[PDB]
């Protein structure tokens, strides 16, 4: 009944998840950045914050009534963000469905009392932290694309040396 560190999240294939760390080793030194570990890979819908029990509850049933059918990501866009120093892979051209799917979950956290950064929505998935040079971008590996066929709850914690994030419960997209 501690609270926790909560975000919700697509996540990647196994797959894929192999092609992006092999593809990423090959082209990223160490001193680039520091590695997100495979199991960690994914794309952050909404970032909810320390969240109670009881309102982890009251989120987790507003998710629930979310209705919306699956869509298919294509990742064929990586950058990097200095400010933020992070390195992240992404899609130029984001299905709406995405862009839905977001909105929905962000606007019902704030609607809720949860931490606003006041950031529009940029899908992407983070491939290093703490990149603080500026290093050359390559394009992604070829076809990394894929359903989406539902969207996770997941806790954030540190564990051993590593980030931890421990899926509580899952919602398929209709299709
Ligand atoms: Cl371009």
């Amino acid at each position: 009944s501690e609270p926790q560190r909560l975000f919700f999240a697509i996540d990647l294939p196994a797959e894929i998840r192999e092609q992006i760390i092999h593809w990423r080793a090959k082209h990223f030194p160490p001193e680039a950045g520091r590695p997100v570990a495979a199991d960690n890979l994914h794309l952050t819908l909404a970032f909810l914050g320390e969240v109670s029990a009881e309102k982890e509850k009251a989120l987790s049933l507003l998710a629930g009534r979310i209705r919306q059918p699956g869509f298919t990501l294509t990742l064929d866009d990586a950058g990097q963000w200095l400010r933020s120093r992070v390195v992240w892979l992404g899609m130029r051209q984001p299905p709406r469905g995405l862009i839905q799917l977001a909105n929905m979950l962000r606007s019902q956290a704030a609607r809720s009392g949860c931490f606003q950064s006041n950031r529009p929505f940029h899908p992407h998935i983070t491939l290093l932290r703490d990149a603080s040079e500026a290093v050359t971008i390559p394009p992604p590996g070829f076809n990394w694309s894929y359903a989406v066929t539902e969207f996770t709850l997941y806790a954030s914690s540190f564990a051993r040396g590593r980030t931890r994030y421990t899926p509580l419960k899952r919602w398929a997209l209709t299709q």
